[PDB]
């Protein structure tokens, strides 16, 4: 308790000595409370005018228009200690999994140089505003690095002063604490520990154009249904036993790195200090030992790790490797170890795991009712009763993964595309939203262009999105560079011709495409069936959509008149209906 977190608490106390009060009407039950102090402040979603003016039919669709308008009683819950059998299953599995992930990789520290480059190219590192304005300024000023140095030597000493979370559920830290996290644990992401090649279950770096092909490869295995169970609030169900199995990656480290990594896990992950906005407006300084509250990129890799572990154990339960979670007998331990050594890698290859999101094709359907370990680890399924067997999927094209489903699409020349899809109202509603202040018209146009190029590359098979993408690319000056403020692979972020990028992604670099004959025009690139396009939210067949398509040059010219006298290209004649 207070020996590890007290210093951080002590320091915050003295910075607000005029306001410190141990409030008695504090709402916390599962968080340890320490005190309050005086503050007063809060970032709503803004509309992208360029995308909205070129998507007029969706102005009257509430599922689109409501997305631009507008659980902290789940963070204040507790997770029971797993049983002795469960804790043993997790420890054996975690030990084995870190070794497999480590066979072809070397843990190493990430550099000030690597960190500096990251900040000088807009990556959502989740820092705060004070002493310097932005991340860019702090990184050039040598004073920062002396503060970083002071904390760094404190961590080597086994102590912490400034590594404090700020709730808003996204936990921002100051850039310094973020650096020390990245230096110790960035290697998991920077060196692709959760690539499919390295982890067998993972999809880190894979790209939305690969995920369908990966699910179709899992479908080819002999076994039962495909299970895709969502966890209810994964980050809140991370136990202290989970955080200790994750820390075992430090067993693979040496020297300084081992000590620096050990301090991130001990001082910031397995003990936390957080400041929260309460409107009754004070700042509450609360602590807890468990739950996930790391940088979003370390969170992704450790979520993937612990999800891989949890699903191998659920597979062991289905296959009868152990009888009960109450207690592992000495000979069950050797059977579990032996299962891992004998079939562990095969069983990883039966899964696609993206942080808290999984798809599992088990050996058979005993998996569906193998719920004792999953429930006792705290990984309780969403939208199904605790002990009701899982509903599996019989067809890989129906399975949900990373907010998508996947279609098999046959080109007029016989070649097979596996394409990503989701309800079209979600895609159009997201492209009509921006975040943050001070957007110029040019910056808004360049964000519209990023969405349009993503649609041309990933959702070309949706009639409405290929037309809207062509319209936006026609309305934005041809040489203006697509932008984003918060940055999977992003091949649409480019000024290269989108047909050339489509050829590179879907033909040249596609390992599931044997014939490498380039496509010569957009008209060779197919759509979903008309009925399937409607099922997935198309407006084809509506009067509003027909008027929009017919009159699209008038909408393009409205946006061109607002942006002014610039160089534009007409992309509409890439589509048959606008080709005379
Ligand atoms: C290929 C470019 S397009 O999407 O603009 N034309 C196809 C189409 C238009 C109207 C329809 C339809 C299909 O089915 C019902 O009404
Ligand atoms: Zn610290
Ligand atoms: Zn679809």
């Amino acid at each position: 308790n207070l020996d590890i977190i007290g210093k951080r608490i002590e320091k915050i106390k003295q910075e607000h000595e005029t306001s410190w009060h141990y409030d008695q009407d504090h709402p916390y039950k599962t968080w340890a409370y320490h005190g309050s102090y005086e503050t007063k402040q809060t970032a709503s979603s803004m509309v992208n005018g360029v995308v909205r003016l070129l998507t007029k039919p969706w102005d009257i669709i509430p599922m689109v228009t409501q997305m631009a308008m507008t659980f902290k009683e789940k963070v204040d819950t507790r997770t029971q200690e797993p049983k002795e059998g469960t804790k043993k299953l997790m420890k054996i599995t975690a030990e084995w999994l870190w070794k497999e992930l480590g066979k072809k990789k070397t843990p190493r520290m990430c550099t000030r140089e690597e960190f500096t480059r990251k900040v000088r190219s807009n990556a959502a590192l989740g820092a705060i505003f004070n002493k310097w304005k932005s991340a860019r300024e702090a990184v050039e000023d040598s004073g920062f690095w002396e503060l970083v140095d002071k904390e760094r030597n404190l961590h080597l000493e086994g102590k912490c002063e400034t590594c404090v979370y700020n709730m808003m559920a996204i936990w921002y830290m100051w850039l310094g604490a973020r650096f020390l996290e990245f230096e110790a644990l960035g290697f998991l992401n920077e060196d692709h520990w959760f690539s499919r090649e390295n982890s067998l279950s993972g999809v880190e770096g894979e790209g939305l154009h690969k995920l369908g092909y990966i699910l179709r490869d899992v479908s080819k295995k002999e076994g039962g249904a495909m299970y895709a169970d969502d966890t209810a609030g994964w980050d809140t169900r991370i136990t202290l036993e989970d955080l200790k199995n994750e820390e075992m990656v430090t067993n693979h480290m040496e020297g300084e790195h081992k000590k620096l990594a050990e301090a991130i896990f001990k001082l910031t992950y397995q003990n936390k200090v957080v400041r929260v906005q309460r409107p009754t407006t004070v700042m509450d300084i609360i602590s807890r030992r468990d739950q996930r509250g790391s940088g979003q990129v370390v969170t992704y890799g450790l979520n993937t790790f612990t999800n891989m572990e949890a699903q191998l154990i659920r597979q062991m339960e289905g296959e009868g490797v152990f009888k009960s979670i109450q207690h592992l007998t000495v000979t069950e331990e050797i059977a579990v170890k032996n299962w891992l050594v004998r079939v562990g890698r095969e069983r990883l290859s039966r899964m696609a795991i993206s942080g808290d999101d999984c798809v599992v094709k088990p050996l058979d359907d005993r998996f569906a009712s193998a719920l004792t370990a999953l429930n006792d680890m705290g990984k309780v399924r969403k939208d199904i009763q605790q002990w009701e067997p899982s509903r599996g999927w019989n067809d890989w094209t129906q399975v949900p993964f990373c907010s998508h489903h996947f279609h098999e699409l046959i080109m007029k020349d016989g070649r097979v595309l596996v394409v990503p899809c989701r309800n079209q109202d979600e895609l159009i509603g997201r492209a009509r939203i921006s975040q943050g202040a001070g957007w110029s018209l040019r910056e808004t146009a360049c964000l519209g262009k990023s969405y349009a190029q993503m649609w041309s590359l990933m959702y070309f098979h949706r009639r409405d999105l290929r037309l809207a993408a062509n319209a936006i690319c026609s309305a934005v000056p041809s040489h203006w560079v697509p932008t984003s403020r918060t940055t999977a692979t992003h091949e649409w972020m480019t000024t290269e011709d989108m047909l050339t990028v489509w050829n590179r992604v879907w033909i040249q670099e596609n390992p599931w495409m044997e014939d490498k004959t380039p496509v010569e025009s957009w008209e060779e690139i197919p759509y979903l069936g008309k009925r399937e396009d409607q099922w997935c939210g198309s407006l084809i067949g509506l009067t509003s959509r027909a008027t929009w398509a017919k009159n699209i040059q008038t909408a393009i010219n409205q946006v061109r008149s607002l942006i002014g006298n610039e160089e534009y290209t007409d992309y509409m004649p890439s589509m048959k209906r606008f080709r005379r």
